[PDB]
């Protein structure tokens, strides 16, 4: 038993809700919140900009130190940093950005990072400003992630669509 509420169960291990991932994080304090990161950990917009703002920019400060020490992530890769006031940990995961021409097949590699964590609150990778089809992203998520994933979908319209087109 865990503290997640109002989720619709999609599969054995995937759950989905219409929700702002920022507010869901502040209420659940999950062990892991996933950020829709880029390779530079520059949290300007989308989910990343919203999560970072909710940390009063502490996420960005920590991220800049990480990059200065380690260099950029790989597309499809991840790193674990602090969750600040939102979670114990933030798993920064880089899905391919279609608006940068990145290979959508790397989306499966990106979701594989979730398997290193038993439970996660997460957005749909490569959705929103990353330009991929959220329905596709959901299919890859269901077919790749084996751990328990609680997906927060900000847009109510998108959500209802994802649900009603789900197989
Ligand atoms: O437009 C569509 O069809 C769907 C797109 C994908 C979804 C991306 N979500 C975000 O950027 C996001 C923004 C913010 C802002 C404050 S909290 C928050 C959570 N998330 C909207």
């Amino acid at each position: 038993v865990n503290s997640f509420s109002g989720y619709l169960k999609l599969t054995d291990n995937v759950y989905i809700k219409n929700a702002d991932i920022v507010e869901e994080a502040k209420k659940v304090k999950p062990t892991v919140v996933v950020n829709a990161a880029n390779v530079y950990l520059k949290h300007g917009g989308g989910v990343a900009g919203a999560l970072n703002k909710a940390t009063n920019n502490a996420m960005q400060v920590e991220s800049d130190d990480y990059i200065a020490t380690n260099g950029p992530l790989k597309v499809g890769g991840s790193c674990v940093l602090s969750g600040h006031n939102l979670a114990k940990h933030c798993l920064h995961v880089v899905g391919p950005n279609v608006n940068k021409g990145e290979d959508i097949q790397l989306l499966k590699s990106a979701y594989e990072n979730f398997n290193q964590h038993e439970v996660l609150l997460a957005p749909l990778l490569s959705a929103g400003i990353f330009g991929a089809d959220p329905i596709h992203s959901l299919r890859v998520c269901v077919d790749t992630v084996r751990t328990n994933v609680y997906l927060a979908v900000f847009d109510k319209n998108l959500y209802d669509k994802l649900v009603s087109s789900f197989l």
